[PDB]
């Protein structure tokens, strides 16, 4: 039901970034346009697993730089959080 994963595939542009904005985990922003509008990447869910690692406990600035270094295809499993 509404609590089924979701796998958001995305692409990092020009200038290295897939579109998005979060805090304590959770997606808070999306950026117009971008691969992660185009392919779905949604606010108040919470970011579980990136590129395959699970990022589960792990701190924000820990988030970002897997974020950052990440290759161009940047893969998210997001879930709902409350
Ligand atoms: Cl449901």
């Amino acid at each position: 039901g509404a609590m089924d994963p979701r796998t958001i595939t995305m692409h990092k542009d020009s200038t290295g970034h897939v579109g998005f904005i979060f805090k304590n985990g959770k997606i808070t922003s999306i950026v117009k346009d971008s691969s992660a509008a185009r392919n779905g990447l949604l606010t108040e869910h919470n970011i579980c697993e990136i590129n395959g690692q699970n990022v589960i406990g792990l701190k924000d600035s820990q988030i970002a730089d897997i974020l950052s270094t990440s290759g161009t295809v940047v893969t998210i499993t997001i879930m709902p959080a409350f």
